C-alpha cells in the first residue's frame, strides 16, 4: 500500500 | 491501495 | 504501485 | 496503479 502528504 | 493527499 | 505528487 | 497530482 502507499500514501503521500504534504 | 494508493493514497495521494497534497 | 506509482504516486508523482508535487 | 498510477496516481499524480501537480
Amino acid at each position: 500500500a502507499i500514501i503521500g502528504l504534504m
